[PDB]
C-alpha cells in the first residue's frame, strides 16, 4: 500500500485519549528542529495542507539543554500565552544555535524585548499561573507519549511521523509528502 504503518508513520501501542489533533514538539537546542523550522518550514506546509476544522499545536522540550532548556520551554510558554509565537521562533533559534547569544534566563527575555514585547508585560507573563499551567501541559503532552527524540509529531493520539521513511534528495519533495502523510494520517 502507499500509506503503510512502519514507513510513513508509526501507531502508538499505548494510544492517548483526549490529544491535540496535531502535535509538534521541538527544541530551540535541537538542529534537525532548526532544519525543520527554518529552512524547510514543516510546520508551515503541514497547516497549509491540514482540512477543515483542524488545529496545530506545538509544544517545547526539557529534555535538552539542561536548564536553560527549561526556560526556554517556560518562555514558549509566555509565546503561547502572549500569542507571539510567530516573532520570537526565529531570533529564538538563531540565538540559540547561530549566532550563540542566548545563554542565560535574562538572554531569552532580550529576545522578546527586542521583538516588541514590554518588559513589564514579559515579567509577568513569565511569572503568571496561567503560564506553569501552560508549562504543565507542554510535559504532559510530552510525557502522554512518551517522547525521548525532537523533532516529532503526532496525530490524534494515534500516530507518530516516521520521516526516516522519506526520500530526502529534494527538500520541497520531503516537506510535502510529509505534509501529505500528516492530511492523510488526520483523514484516517
Amino acid at each position: 500500500a502507499q500509506y503503510e504503518d512502519g514507513k510513513q508513520y508509526t501507531t502508538l501501542e499505548k494510544p492517548v485519549a483526549g490529544a491535540p489533533q496535531v502535535l509538534e514538539f521541538f527544541s530551540f537546542f535541537c538542529p534537525h528542529c532548526y532544519q525543520f523550522e527554518e529552512v524547510l518550514h514543516i510546520s508551515d506546509n503541514v497547516k497549509k495542507k491540514l482540512p477543515e476544522g483542524v488545529k496545530m499545536t506545538k509544544y517545547h522540550v526539557n529534555f535538552m539543554g539542561g536548564d536553560l532548556g527549561k526556560d526556554l520551554t517556560q518562555a514558549w510558554a509566555v509565546a503561547m500565552a502572549l500569542g507571539v509565537e510567530d516573532k520570537v521562533t526565529v531570533p529564538l533559534f538563531e540565538g540559540v544555535q547561530k549566532t550563540q547569544t542566548i545563554r542565560s534566563a535574562s538572554d531569552i527575555r532580550d529576545v522578546f524585548i527586542n521583538a516588541g514585547i514590554k518588559g513589564e508585560e514579559y515579567d509577568a507573563a513569565w511569572n503568571s499561573f496561567v503560564v506553569k499551567s501552560l508549562v504543565a501541559q507542554q510535559e504532559k503532552a510530552a510525557a502522554d507519549v512518551q517522547l525521548r527524540g525532537v523533532p516529532a509529531m503526532f496525530v490524534n493520539g494515534k500516530y507518530q511521523l516516521n520521516p526516516q521513511g522519506m526520500d530526502t534528495s529534494n527538500m520541497d519533495v520531503f516537506v510535502q509528502q510529509y505534509a501529505d502523510t500528516v492530511k492523510y494520517l488526520s483523514e484516517k
